[PDB]
């Protein structure tokens, strides 16, 4: 008021570093007062200190909220609810945000101008279960496992369960990294766990009797999981003008970072990684770092650190409605049609739309725009599956689901994007997924043995209904170092351009268009560069390709480029070993 900002040392409020006490109940008693206050043009800071905060589900705010890309578990136990509150800053000063049990640590909901700041995020005991081979009897089939220090357990029934505070779960899967280099082992990917007919040889060693794989040698670590992600680390849902500067997410039972229906995002420092060399650790998150479902506006992701991801380091697409009736020529009903992703609005009146040809991945040239869009709801209580869509133009009558499976992708909430100087390294599956129509700078990354591929290009109305017809990328000056050393859904070469296409033979129309790779450095073991399929215009210039025997070649694909439904090709000044490759 007679202040520019209202900044709330923490401290000074109760709460306090290292107190070992639950934070919980206090900070959400604090913000709600904070916030009773504060009108919409007051700026507010809260301000942690050095040292560790912690916080536990007890006296958590319970909030019913449907989150993109993730298990729908109601409801969620919220450690901080940043919601309707704007002009806010959380800052710490190293500060560790400790949480306990199942939490979404921090929620920022229908809020604009929120920055966070200086602030680490971890879980005391993840999900996530951390072993190493002891011993290894491939005759046999004989695996002793370590359980990592922090790691508390439970046999049943000869069964291996992880546990924490109010949660016992049994892995079902894992990732194996080599010890040391902590990169992930040489065609793993995937594998199956010693998790059934077990039991403990000592406390923290426990015996395996039928696990049979040649490749766990004695001092491979494990990360041992399930599938599930109920909750990511930080959720935002319908923020403007966004901000995360120097935040790391060590773990969460989910994506680090899932921001959907939020309009302008800006990331200096995040991070999804370890604590250093030191870390005992060999994982992240239970999920992708970082992930943008149906943003818009600017995104700009630099000077990051990702590492150890059970997912890709970041992944940015919409969500394709499938049309399952049209009612007249101007409304149809259009349905969510995958289970991790529904239950939030889809568009707004004004909004652009295009309707796609399923089985052949074909857009109609003819867009739309959104004259109404209501959900469709039998009892008040029920999650939006199902919207009733209007449009302003009437639809050609070739658009009738039941000649054929059609989908509908909103242009209008689709984020531009630069991802610059960034390090991914040691995760499962990709590197980045970018999925979308508007302009694209990925630029001075460094791509240091990802597990599976660089970098992923693939839209799929059928099996995933995630978005991303590509017209605008640049993808230049970056670094990629013995990438795809295990085989993951569309591992096709360093750099992949693989959209989900049932049927290849019959499409006219070419999926992706603009996109251009200059200046590049791969650095790899193996043959497959670039996979291409339904591209118009693809720029391949001015890289530089060398090659080294840290692993032996093995890709079924023996090709350095691959094209499918490829026109547009322009191929110049590229290198292999300092030797010119030329087209012609």
């Amino acid at each position: 008021s007679e202040f520019n900002v209202k900044i709330y040392k923490l401290s000074a409020y109760g709460i306090k570093p290292n107190s070992g006490k639950n934070t919980t109940p206090l900070l959400t008693s604090l913000l709600k007062e904070i916030k009773s206050k504060t009108s919409d043009l007051d700026k507010v800071i809260i301000q942690f200190e050095k040292g560790r905060y912690d916080f536990y589900p007890e006296g958590a705010i319970k909030r019913e909220y449907y989150i993109s890309n993730h298990d729908q578990d109601n409801p969620k136990t919220v450690g901080i609810g940043i919601e309707k509150f704007n002009n806010i800053t959380l800052i710490g000063k190293g500060t560790d945000l400790m949480f306990h049990g199942r939490m979404l640590p921090l929620a920022l909901i229908e809020s604009s101008n929120v920055k966070i700041k200086d602030l680490n995020i971890d879980f005391e005991k993840p999900q996530i279960t951390q072993v190493k081979i002891i011993s290894n009897d491939t005759t046999a089939g004989n695996i002793v496992f370590e359980t990592a220090p922090w790691v508390k357990y439970k046999l049943k029934d000869s069964t291996f369960y992880n546990t924490g505070e109010g949660w016992e779960m049994q892995p079902t899967s894992g990732i194996a990294f080599e010890n040391g280099t902590k990169h992930i082992i040489f065609n793993s990917g995937d594998i199956g766990v010693g998790t059934k007919s077990v039991s403990e040889v000592s406390p923290g060693k426990i015996m395996a009797h039928h696990w049979k794989n040649k490749k766990l040698v004695p001092g491979t670590v494990i990360a041992m999981r399930s599938w599930q992600r109920p909750a990511p680390g930080i959720f935002v849902h319908k923020g403007k003008n966004i901000s995360f500067e120097n935040v790391k997410v060590h773990y969460a039972e989910g994506m680090g970072l899932l921001a959907q229906l939020t309009e302008n995002i800006y990331m200096d420092g995040f991070g999804v990684c370890l604590r250093g060399k030191n870390d005992p650790r060999y994982f992240t998150t239970q999920a992708d770092a970082t992930h943008f479902s149906g943003c818009k506006g600017e995104i700009v992701s630099k000077n990051g650190l990702y590492e150890g991801m059970m997912d890709d380091a970041i992944n940015i697409h919409g969500t394709y409605l499938k049309i399952t009736k049209k009612l007249d020529d101007h409304t149809v009903i259009a349905n969510y049609m995958h289970e991790q992703s529904y239950g939030f609005d889809w568009g707004n009146i004004r909004d652009t739309v295009q309707f796609i040809q399923s089985k052949t991945m074909e857009l109609w040239d003819a867009k739309n725009t959104i004259a109404s869009i209501k959900p469709i709801l039998r009892n008040s209580t029920d999650p939006i599956k199902e919207f009733r869509i209007e449009f302003t133009k009437a639809l050609d009558p070739v658009i009738d689901p039941s000649k054929q499976d059609i989908g509908i992708e909103n242009l209008s909430w689709t984020p531009s994007v630069v991802f610059t100087g960034n390090t991914i390294r040691n995760n499962r599956a990709r590197g980045a997924l970018f999925s979308t129509p508007k302009p694209t700078l990925v630029a001075n990354n460094l791509f240091d043995h990802t597990s599976g591929c660089a970098i992923l290009l693939c839209g799929d109305s059928n099996g995933w209904y995630e978005t991303g017809s590509c017209r605008d990328i640049t993808i230049r000056d970056n670094k990629f170092v013995n990438a795809l050393t295990s085989m993951y859904q569309f591992t096709s070469a360093i750099i992949s351009i693989y959209p989900e296409i049932p049927d290849l033979t019959n499409q006219k129309k070419y999926f992706h268009s603009g996109i251009r790779i200059l200046n590049n450095q791969f650095d790899t073991f193996d043959q497959p560069i670039l996979y291409a399929k339904s591209v118009d215009g693809l720029v391949f210039t001015g890289n530089k390709i060398q090659t080294n025997k840290e692993y032996p070649a093995f890709h079924s694909n023996k090709k350095r480029f691959l094209f499918e439904r490829v026109i547009g090709v322009d191929f110049s000044d590229n290198k292999v070993d300092g030797k010119p490759i030329e087209m012609l």
